[PDB]
């Protein structure tokens, strides 16, 4: 069943992608396209691939990118946990040690939430019947403990039903995402309900894969942060949940030592008192460490196009 | 750069779909995932893709599916014609020889064109006073010349600005696509316009990604066929017309020996009276071969999802 060998396939795709190129190239799009269309020349023949199976192959990536879960399919397949390995690699080839951990972003966050200093209450009370509250707090510091005044906290998570808002049409705009900028102490509140872990669209194109794979959909509920300050490295990180079903069996692979936090009790009257609320609540403290910004250190940050409201 | 080994990197990938799997598995597809993903992490380590470029490519792609333009991108980057090139090769490593030779189908087919036995007219006149008039002809045959009766000659093409109708909604259904039985003497006959050569959409992303290698998006002027008939091996193919600038520089690959046809010019007013016209028209004769089918034979036919109305 092989037809061609590499060389071959090589020389086909130069005639192709290259020969025929005229006037200025894009030096860096022509390499990458060059070496993933010859793999992919290479897998057919290794394969033997059908133009039969091709085509399905192309028909799924057309509907997965017309049901936008091209991102929910990069966290399902390993790849953008793949990137965080990578990059905890060249961090640790650059002596860049310390510092919370970072994990994946996912494909949720939207960009313009509500900005507050110190404190923020994240959701609109609509689900004050039916899912607990959670109190959220830390402190920002540097990797010496000393703390960073005015670094902007970005958080966003899921409602009782595992359903995020902008994405959920039918919750409030902003719902469950807010920006809280670190107090003179710096500190971080937000007042909040519990997330709850969630699947795939069940209909979807990235849980049909994964059927065919025999493997679940589901994420442990987590908290997703964006960590930054001037002079500090950008952290993307989550905190999980210890008791969940599915904390060390999630789809998407991002949880880490020393990003799994304890849900504690408070059903005492005088805290609750302290904190004016009226029934017992859960309590998470997550502290974050940031690593300063050395000339020698890779970049934390990554461009990538996301939602805006 | 190299932060993982091949070894390692096929490690991670079992981890996180294989030894996840719970239950039945698409053995297939199993595999098929396996080594994609694979190869795409090799390639990340090789080339040191950056998060920033992985998210550039997942977007594009979502971008070029929402554009429903992922078989036109397969036809530019050159993957539709290596299809081809396998089949090819297949067939000759089966013995089979003989028949019209096959070239690419492109994405713009659409079943339910209207159907009439051994003359159609395709076009709706619309054109008449701007495009040539084009009459083609042939006669369907096996390997030996005998005719085939009732063969099922299926046509489709551009009008005379490179639009196809069902996608150019301006155009009346069907316009230009036709299903054309055989008569009893094998032939077909099509009443129609001269095609024009096209570029990809200008603002679309196939063209956007050509751009950056350099690379223009033009067809030469073309008729698409599928030929079948009960007993014979299924053909797709194409006959490009001589004296276009973009004949043996396609953007897509599909121009062969054997499917080159010169459109001749009839002026004699003898000829024009007996086809009922009133002015001078083009002429092409293109005849098909037809192989028979074996038990030995590979397939050829392609399952794939097509526009139908
Ligand atoms: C670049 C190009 C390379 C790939 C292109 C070339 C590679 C070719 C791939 C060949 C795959 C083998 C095909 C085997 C035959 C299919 C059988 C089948 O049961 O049909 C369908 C399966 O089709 C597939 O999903 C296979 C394609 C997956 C390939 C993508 C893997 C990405 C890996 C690496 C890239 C990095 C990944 C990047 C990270 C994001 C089952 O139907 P469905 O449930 O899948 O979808 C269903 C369905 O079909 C319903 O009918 C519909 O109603 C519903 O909505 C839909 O959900
Ligand atoms: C499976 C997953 C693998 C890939 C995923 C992992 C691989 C990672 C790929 C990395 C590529 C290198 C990125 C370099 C930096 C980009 C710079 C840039 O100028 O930005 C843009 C370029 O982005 C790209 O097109 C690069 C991605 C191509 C990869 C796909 C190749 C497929 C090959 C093989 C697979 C078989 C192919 C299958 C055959 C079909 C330019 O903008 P734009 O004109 O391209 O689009 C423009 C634009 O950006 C405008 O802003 C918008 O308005 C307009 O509409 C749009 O058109
Ligand atoms: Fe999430
Ligand atoms: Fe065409």
């Amino acid at each position: 069943h092989h037809h061609h060998n590499r060389q071959q396939i090589d020389a086909l795709v130069k005639q192709m992608n290259v020969d025929t190129a005229k006037g200025p190239v894009d030096e860096r799009i022509q390499q990458v396209v060059v070496r993933l269309l010859g793999d992919l020349f290479q897998a057919i023949e290794d394969l033997d691939i059908q133009p039969s199976e091709v085509w399905k192959g192309l028909e799924y990536l057309t509907d997965a990118g017309q049901a936008n879960e091209l991102g929910l399919l990069a966290g399902g397949l390993g790849l953008e946990h793949y990137l965080d390995l990578r990059a905890d690699e060249a961090d640790a080839k650059a002596g860049i040690t310390g510092g919370t951990p970072r994990t994946i972003e996912g494909p949720l966050y939207v960009a313009g939430a509500p900005e507050s200093v110190g404190f923020a209450r994240m959701d609109d009370g609509s689900e004050s019947d039916k899912v607990d509250t959670l109190i959220i707090e830390g402190t920002v510091t540097d990797t010496e403990g000393n703390i960073i005044e005015g670094a902007k906290v970005e958080v966003w998570h899921a409602n009782s039903l595992g359903n995020y808002s902008f994405f959920d049409k039918s919750q409030s705009d902003f719902n469950l995402r807010r920006t809280i900028l670190t107090d003179v102490n710096g500190k971080y509140v937000a007042l909040t309900t519990m997330p709850v872990g969630y699947g795939c669209p069940p209909e979807g194109t990235t849980q049909a894969l994964l059927n065919k794979l025999g493997r679940h959909g589901n994420r442990p509920s987590h908290v997703h942060y964006f960590v930054s300050a001037p002079g500090y490295r950008k952290l993307t990180t989550q905190f999980n949940i210890e008791g969940d079903e599915y904390l060390w069996d999630d789809f998407a692979f991002a949880t880490r030592d020393g990003l799994v936090a304890t849900a504690t009790d408070v059903t005492d009257e005088a805290e609750i008192a302290r904190r004016e609320l009226d029934k017992p609540f859960k309590h998470i403290t997550f502290n974050v460490e940031l690593v300063k910004e050395a000339e020698a250190a890779p970049s934390s940050e990554v461009e990538r196009r996301r939602a805006s409201a």
